[PDB]
């Protein structure tokens, strides 16, 4: 019969990240100065914010309470916070995920989930809790990200071009048209735990040369229309996160959008 946690709103906002009673922390670098501003601006925009994140909320649960009201407050807050920040990113492209979380206006303790919310993620390192954010509170409502956001790396010899066993290379030329599963969650710890596996597909030429090396030149769509964002389909360390939060919390499985497409080209050698 899980809990309900309240959606962020100015109403209901704590005044900063965790109530004070803790905090996002980069890794520790000897010195001072300007080189710790560094620090913190490159620790904004590793996976490891994410996951400091919720495991910082998971840490807060076992300490404190589910059922306390002020646990209660620090998910809906911690949350909003990155709901800001990601918002923030979507506005305004190309901009830090620190300046993103740290943009004075609108103030991000005052950040109101039902008017703000928007059907648009990042795909930068803030996305997995503002999906979680969407199933606490979006009841079901579909959300979007650009496939040349998802920080996709494609690994040609898992998908059908390793049919060149045939040895048949060279060349040079060989029309590669298929569609694959893809698990982002192998190697992206952010794209893994909200899309997880995804059906992709490939048009382009695979270049063998006589001597096993190749190279796929190549472009790259969603197969699917869309993915569904449970439990089931988290995938890696952070999924699992959002797993155990999701079933402790009230909330609602919603689809993700996943449109545009990449220009990919990747080598290697038989
Ligand atoms: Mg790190």
């Amino acid at each position: 019969e899980t809990l309900t946690v309240h959606a962020p709103s100015p109403s209901t906002n704590l005044p900063s990240y965790g109530n004070g009673a803790f905090s996002l922390s980069a890794p520790h670098v000897p010195g001072a100065g300007p080189l710790l501003v560094q620090v913190v601006y490159s620790f904004f925009q590793s996976p490891n914010m994410c996951l400091q994140a919720l495991t910082q909320l998971e840490d807060y649960i076992k300490k404190h309470g589910a059922s306390n009201p002020l646990t209660l407050q620090i998910i809906s807050t911690n949350i909003g916070y990155f709901c800001n920040a990601d918002r923030n990113l979507v506005l305004h492209p190309g901009i830090s995920v620190y300046d993103a979380y740290h943009f004075a206006k609108p103030a991000p303790s005052q950040y109101d989930y039902r008017s703000m919310n928007m059907k648009q993620m990042s795909g930068n390192v803030t996305t997995p809790i503002v999906a979680l954010a969407h199933y606490l509170w979006g009841n079901g409502a579909e959300r979007s990200v650009n496939i040349a956001n998802i920080g996709l790396k494609i690994s040609p010899m898992k998908i059908n071009q390793i049919k060149d066993i045939i040895k048949s290379g060279v060349v040079g030329t060989f029309p590669v048209s298929t569609k694959f599963t893809h698990a982002t969650g192998d190697y992206n710890v952010i794209t893994g735990a909200y899309l997880g596996n995804i059906t992709l597909k490939t048009e382009g030429t695979l270049t063998i040369s006589a001597n096993g090396s190749w190279t796929y030149n190549g472009v790259v769509r969603s197969y699917d229309d869309k993915y569904d964002f449970n439990a089931s389909t988290h995938r890696g360390i952070i999924g699992e996160s959002l797993t155990r939060l999701g079933a402790m919390f009230s909330g609602k499985e919603y689809q993700i959008l996943l449109p545009g497409e990449i220009h990919i080209k990747e080598s290697g050698k038989r």
